[PDB]
């Protein structure tokens, strides 16, 4: 084990932790392409969780300083100010792929202005924080995903991470309500006559059902939508990818057998995930 492994491996550590329901996809790639998203992934979750675990935005502004003198000078030595093992292992990524340095601007502007969690006035405003802090990584993981570098292949990337990240929102309505974030937008809430505070009180009922199921659908059109455009993706990605968007999917489905709790987190289970991957690389 070399001291970049150890890099790597923290980073592997972190997504483990912080995407149970995706990781299991994308340890499946080969090894020189999952690192990268171990980098990547973790530089990203490291930025979305930082004003939380520190309660300020010192880190934030290291981690933007410390991408920038990546991008600036990627075969120098940097004393990395924010987390030393992950700009390291970014930084040996930058140093084979071409990365999208204003991706993980665009990202850190997100984060920066999300870090009231205020709710979303219309769902144009949702999606474009879904684009902010989910389709923004999509982008930067397309060159580790795809040996195409054509507009296409960023887009299904993109809508890939704008989807998974609407698929998590659906999964955790309860637990992010914890938290003092709610995801859906004023605009549909009251169009659905949904108060989530009162859901949480009161249990499901059927103008919650009609308004989670009203963007589960796009969900499900936008995974369509990927998968129709699944050969974007390098002939070792596809079935990684077609896992994940099978896993998203099957989120969906535990949570309406779970009735759609808000007091419970629903998963997949990795043996469910080794099944659904069993009949998806049987195609391959």
């Amino acid at each position: 084990m070399t001291m970049m492994d150890m890099n790597f491996k923290y980073c592997h550590k972190i997504m483990k932790k912080h995407s149970k329901s995706f990781s299991y996809a994308f340890d499946l790639l080969p090894e020189d392409q999952r690192k990268a998203v171990w980098a990547i992934y973790a530089v990203c979750r490291k930025i979305d969780d930082s004003i939380d675990v520190y309660g300020d935005i010192q880190f934030l502004n290291q981690i933007k300083e410390d991408i920038q003198s990546i991008e600036k000078y990627p075969y120098e030595y940097h004393h990395f100010q924010s987390d030393r093992r992950i700009m390291m292992a970014l930084q040996h990524v930058a140093q084979h792929k071409n990365i999208a340095f204003q991706s993980f601007y665009n990202l850190i502007d997100t984060v920066y202005k999300d870090q009231h969690f205020t709710m979303f006035e219309t769902d144009a405003e949702l999606f474009g924080y879904c684009y902010g802090v989910a389709g923004t990584v999509g982008e930067v993981l397309t060159p580790i995903l795809s040996d195409h570098e054509t507009h296409q292949t960023y887009d299904v990337a993109r809508r890939l991470g704008e989807s998974l990240q609407l698929i998590n929102i659906l999964r955790d309505v309860g637990e992010d309500f914890e938290n003092e974030r709610i995801y859906f937008s004023k605009q549909r809430l009251k169009q659905y006559e949904v108060d989530i505070a009162e859901v949480y009180q009161n249990g499901v009922n059927n103008h919650y059902i009609d308004l989670w199921e009203y963007y589960a659908a796009i969900a499900e059109k936008d995974f369509r939508d990927v998968m129709d455009q699944i050969k974007v993706f390098s002939i070792e990605a596809q079935p990684i990818i077609e896992l994940a968007a099978r896993i998203a999917i099957e989120i969906l489905d535990e949570v309406r057998q779970a009735n759609y709790t808000l007091h419970e987190r629903v998963f997949v289970e990795k043996r469910k995930k080794a099944k659904l991957f069993h009949e998806i690389n049987s195609k391959y």
